[PDB]
């Protein structure tokens, strides 16, 4: 089993037994002022329409996520949660930059509030690590999240009504803290109250807990609380905004980052000028494994990932038109440069040398085709037809045969299938 609320007299020692680097700071925690003008670039963002419900993936099967969402943060940022790798509508219409200047603000808070929180456990732990602190806290995104109860029910502990089941937070780095921001319009949990319940992984036996939200109520979990618990998000009555600030792991998941790896499998190509003759400078097995490996990295991890959004973040910003269409020109020099590779395997070399290549770009091109396969299901799915015209996914970057623009084609079965016979005979 069962769970415990504020009105089970066990609930505050089981808190600080079970569940004790989960802190909750109350409405009275916040300016009224910060919280109007919080309420207010949340309500903004709802009638504009920029909360988007995720075509997410889960066990192989493609699922639309029942909470609209938005990812808000630093420029040039990602967030990937199941398969789907949310883009940042960069914080420093009108309105639209505003709300992003007003999370900005609040995630600055935040960033205040957990530091205090986290200097505060370490002195409760204690009866150099101020840098682990600090970057613990450093929240670079903040995910927003809608859900109008206008549902699975919790098959543990008995809370009842369900919007997210249980999980971890994806995508974090090590031990780093989450702050969320709730807001809001005798035998148990109040059904009609908004509560997050929280409970000790692979355990059922440990009574859960379930945090009752009110409008302008924050909870933080602190330090390894994510990887050691589940947390999940019981259902209420009234229409609930929430703002979590995450430190998302982008070590491989920042532009600068996929622009980096760009030119790193470039320097394996003659850049005197832009055109489809593309002049490899070396063909060791090495620097060819890695320039197909960024090359599937750079499609999969970004391109297809940023057109089967469709574009969404367009109603809000225009910031990733150009870098995609840079890594999209990018990427086009490496179908280029996979056709040099190609071109050079097919050449009166020798054999040893052939073997030596095909061994390296083997692996590399079978995952271009299996990932390509993918991709196009998820772009073409029975649940995948029904979102409005302005968020359908598109299967971008797509050609046929017929298209000579591109000197290489999109089924590669025809030939990673002779480059897998060329191997054995
Ligand atoms: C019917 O299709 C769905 C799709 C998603 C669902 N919830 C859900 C989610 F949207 C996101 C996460 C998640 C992860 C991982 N890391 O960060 C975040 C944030 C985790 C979950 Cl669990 C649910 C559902 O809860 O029932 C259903
Ligand atoms: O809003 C919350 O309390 C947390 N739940 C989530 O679905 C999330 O963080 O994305
Ligand atoms: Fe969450």
């Amino acid at each position: 089993g069962s769970h415990m609320t504020p009105k089970d007299d066990e609930f505050y020692q089981q808190w600080q037994l079970k569940y004790p680097k989960l802190i909750l700071r109350e409405a009275s925690s916040v300016s009224e002022e910060l919280h109007k003008e919080v309420q207010e670039a949340f309500l903004t963002l709802h009638k504009h329409g920029c909360l988007f419900r995720d075509l997410v993936r889960i066990q192989g099967k493609d699922l639309l996520t029942p909470v609209s969402r938005i990812l808000i943060g630093n420029p040039g940022c990602t967030y990937k949660y199941l398969n789907t790798r949310l883009f940042t509508v960069p914080w420093p219409e009108a309105e639209i930059a505003a709300a992003c200047e007003t999370f900005l603000k609040l995630n600055d808070y935040l960033q205040i509030e957990t530091i205090q929180a986290l200097e505060e456990l370490a002195a409760k732990e204690k009866a150099q690590d101020e840098v682990d602190i600090k970057s613990r806290a450093a929240y670079n995104v903040t995910l927003l999240n809608f859900m109008d109860p206008q549902l699975k029910e919790e098959p543990y502990f008995g809370m009842g009504k369900m919007a997210v089941s249980w999980h971890h937070d994806e995508n974090l780095v090590d031990r780093s803290a989450v702050a969320v921001y709730s807001y809001s319009c005798l035998e148990g949990r109040d059904p009609d109250i908004w509560h997050v319940g929280f409970k000790i992984s692979w355990d059922i036996e440990t009574p859960g807990l379930a945090i009752p939200l009110h409008q302008g109520d924050c909870y933080f979990m602190l330090d390894d609380l994510n990887a050691t618990h589940q947390h999940c998000v019981l259902a209420g009555s009234q229409p609930r905004f929430s703002s979590t600030h995450r430190v998302a792991e982008c070590s491989t998941g920042t532009l600068d980052y996929i622009l980096q790896r760009c030119q790193l499998a470039l320097q394996n190509v003659c850049d005197d000028v832009d055109n489809d003759d593309v002049s490899l400078k070396s063909f060791e097995p090495a620097v060819l494994k890695q320039g197909e490996e960024i090359h599937n990295e750079v499609e999969f991890e970004w391109l297809r990932q940023f057109w089967f959004q469709g574009n969404r973040y367009r109603k809000c910003t225009d910031w990733w038109c150009q870098p995609m269409a840079q890594l999209e020109a990018l990427w086009k020099k490496m179908e280029g440069v996979t056709n040099a590779v190609l071109h050079e395997v097919k050449r009166e070399l020798p054999v040893e040398q052939r073997n030596e290549i095909l061994t390296a770009i083997l692996a590399s091109l079978t995952a271009r085709q299996n990932l390509r396969r993918e991709w196009h299901a998820r772009c073409q799915s029975r649940i995948a037809r029904t979102l409005p015209a302005d968020q359908k996914p598109e299967c971008r970057p797509y050609w046929e045969k017929d298209d000579a623009s591109m000197p290489l084609p999109f089924d590669l079965t025809d030939i990673v299938s002779e480059l897998r016979g060329q191997l054995l005979e």
